């Protein structure tokens, strides 16, 4: 089955080819469930024409006013209002921004909104089969938006009570979850090992029942050097490009689960440099578009099978991936189990006799 969106043939990595996720086959099983919820735990989101509609109320767990750019701090509101952050930003040596991002030289940089979390949400589930814009992979899931990265990034805590109040666990300060989400996406990272704040959340929502699938992250560098994706209990992705070859710049390493489409991957965006503006579509670059792929994935699985426990779901997405075609530059010991193959992966559950 293929959606009619304008957009969709620009999406190569639902289709079928060398390095797709192979969608289409999928999608004859299952477009998803409303039942099934996947959390974007991110930048927030836009209502975007060509996404608002499967999207449920979420939380914004940034504690600073400042980086959250919303006037205040914590808040029901999961809308992204833009994570800008000027070259006077952060310059300011008594600012709340100064030389929250350096590059390669350690020197400061300046950076338009990414609207990243708009973009990761359209991949897991824009409104598809709609006659315009792009698709996503679970047409009809519903997107549980959990803010926990502003301008500049985010704070560990706050990203690891968004992921606890995402599958429904408790966060003091904040109301219970109405929508538990049993499918958590972490497109972001940092550096240093696997803090305990990171491992304790995690298995507190895995043995709720969710599947934690997390980013290996961009500096070509190994995926041990990243938390969350160096934690134990998650799911780590690395990014493939359209060829089935390695991206230049993901992580790898022993701890990868799994390759999934991560370079030129086009998805629901907005035209703002500072504040939101009009509705668009971007091709974007990272292990952050190879996350929900995955994180897609197992929300068709879970529409197709829902008896299926986070265990199974990670044997049968490494069982089902693809061997890396020759010359790829990735390997079992690098970058996971193969490519991606929802097609494959995407089993119904059993019929039987009434
Ligand atoms: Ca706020
Ligand atoms: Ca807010
Ligand atoms: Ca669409």
């Amino acid at each position: 089955l293929v959606p009619n969106d304008t957009r969709y043939s620009e999406q190569w990595g639902y289709a079928s080819g060398v390095g797709g996720a192979n969608l289409p086959k999928a999608w004859d099983i299952t477009t998803g469930s409303d039942k099934v919820v996947v959390a974007v735990v991110d930048t927030g989101y836009r209502p975007h024409a060509d996404l608002a509609a499967n999207i449920l109320p979420g939380y914004d767990f940034i504690s600073d006013p400042d980086s959250a750019n919303d006037g205040n701090g914590r808040d029901n509101n999961a809308a992204d209002p833009g994570d800008w952050v000027t070259q006077q930003e952060v310059d300011d040596p008594n600012g709340p921004f100064y030389r929250c991002q350096l590059d390669q030289f350690g020197n400061t940089f300046a950076s338009n909104s990414s609207w990243h979390g708009t973009h990761v949400a359209g991949t897991i589930g824009a409104v598809s089969n709609n006659g315009t814009g792009v698709a996503g992979i679970s047409w009809k899931g519903k997107i549980l938006p959990v803010r926990v990265l502003g301008k500049c990034g985010g704070t560990l805590s706050d990203i690891a009570d968004g992921m606890r109040w995402a599958a429904g666990l408790s966060v003091p300060g904040a109301p219970a979850n109405p929508n538990p989400a049993s499918v958590l996406n972490f497109s972001l990272g940092g550096g240093g090992s696997c803090s305990r704040t990171y491992q304790n959340a995690i298995n507190a929502v895995v043995a709720k029942g969710a599947t934690v699938v997390v980013a290996a992250g961009n500096e070509a560098s190994p995926v041990s050097s990243s938390q969350p994706a160096n934690c134990q209990n998650v799911i780590a992705v690395a990014a493939t490009d359209i060829n089935g070859r390695r991206a230049s710049f993901t992580n790898t390493g022993s701890l990868v689960k799994i390759a999934a489409p991560g370079v030129n991957i086009l998805s629901t965006l907005n035209s703002g440099t500072k504040s939101p503006a009009a509705d668009s579509y971007a091709s974007y670059n990272g292990t952050s578009m190879a996350t929900p792929h995955v994180a897609g994935t197992v929300a068709l699985m879970l529409a197709a099978n829902g008896s299926l426990t986070p265990s199974q779901i990670l044997q049968k997405l490494q069982a089902s991936a693809r061997p890396f075609p020759s010359g790829s530059g990735c390997s079992t010991s690098t970058c996971g189990a193969g490519l991606l193959d929802a097609g494959a992966a995407v089993n119904a559950a059993r019929q039987h006799h009434h």
